[PDB]
């Protein structure tokens, strides 16, 4: 039930298709942030998730560079797909850009997204 | 410079090939939790980073789910390639595992691995 | 504004006085973890907000030890105040509990929690 | 001890008193950020940790505003402290910063700081 388009609650689009694999593919579009149309995703999901009502762990990359813009950073997220009437994908997320040394301690922000499909 | 074999100090280790599309494609063996043997990893990084002294940002997700075990949860590292002679990868990493919605708020640790070569 | 009783989605109370200086003092009640009443809470806030419509910046921490149960555990949410139709505490917070060395790598939870008045 | 001067990797300096009802009080000096000089700083500790070898868990606050400047921004510190050999205090934090509600996905970064007595 991953495999979808999803819409972030910052209005961001998330288009993913989950292999039999355990991979992830797909594109992100960011609502927000240094960034403009679509950027390429991979990541990894629980092919055999528990049975038992715990969600499916997963896992996605953006680099946000693309054909027009590169914000020269990269996003990962991290969370797990719930299934049920309204499935979602609740995540938390760190982006990191890359920086000087002097500046690593502000390099990476952290926040979180919730994915439905509408 | 990151393809090729890197150690976390943790014990880790974690093989992988950056292509120039911008993939990250290897395994990962972990020295902790309940893991075993090598997992499948998959990532992203940028290929083309900036020229005023900093790092190549990246990121990389592991499934721990190989031939020998499940254990239901992800990792993701998002951080950044140092290079030079002891070059790094300094990362931060959400692990979430899947969790009823009721232990979801405990779904997710985090932590930071310094990787060398 | 900050002054009150506050709800966690998650079902926590969290109550506070904003002292004039900037300090964040009071209780805070888990509805999860190894958790058993009230545990004291302090902090501190920006007691001078930008007026452009900017949230108020705050954090505070609970170590998980009362008279009643010890966790070994310590809790800190950073995040900011917003005022207005229903005024909000939005947060993100990093839970680190004791643990040996070799478990370093497990220490620490990291989530979000959104409060409300009502 | 908690009690002491302690400096993190950065350069920053973090002086802190821990009293017996599991308080956390001192001044806190950024070598980095939108910060000079010292600040109030809060927090808690456990003050009846395991004896397994386990560390003991803490946390503070800092709201980036004193008397020569504001930042509108406040970092939390959530650890534990390890005693023996050297003594060191790791952390991981989080610094949010006061935003419209349209940039808060961006409010928030994160780290992690590791303090020591040398
Ligand atoms: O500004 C950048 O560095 C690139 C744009 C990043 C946008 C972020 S990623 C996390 C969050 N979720 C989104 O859909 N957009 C933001
Ligand atoms: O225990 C699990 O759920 C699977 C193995 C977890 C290993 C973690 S990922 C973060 C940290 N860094 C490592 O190299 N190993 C641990
Ligand atoms: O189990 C413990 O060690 C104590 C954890 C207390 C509950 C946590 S703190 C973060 C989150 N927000 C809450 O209101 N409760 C949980
Ligand atoms: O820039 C600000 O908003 C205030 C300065 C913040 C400095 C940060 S707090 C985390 C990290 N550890 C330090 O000692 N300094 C930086």
């Amino acid at each position: 039930g991953i495999t979808g388009t999803w819409y972030a609650q910052l209005g961001s689009t998330f288009i993913v298709t989950a292999g039999a694999d355990g991979a992830l593919t797909g594109t992100y579009e960011s609502a927000v942030g240094n960034a403009e149309s679509r950027y390429v995703l991979t990541g990894r999901y629980d092919s055999a998730p528990a049975t038992d009502g715990s969600g499916t762990a997963l896992g996605w990359t953006v680099a946000w560079k693309n054909n027009y813009r590169n914000a020269h950073s990269a996003t990962t997220w991290s969370g797990q797909y719930v299934g049920g009437a309204e499935a979602r994908i609740n995540t938390q997320w760190l982006l990191t850009s890359g920086t000087t040394e002097a500046n690593a301690w502000k390099s990476t922000l952290v926040g979180h997204d919730t994915f439905t499909k509408v």
